[PDB]
């Protein structure tokens, strides 16, 4: 459950 701002936006299973 979290995303990178700095796009791409790749989020994490967390």
């Amino acid at each position: 459950g979290r995303c990178t701002k700095s796009i791409p936006p790749r989020c994490f299973p967390d």
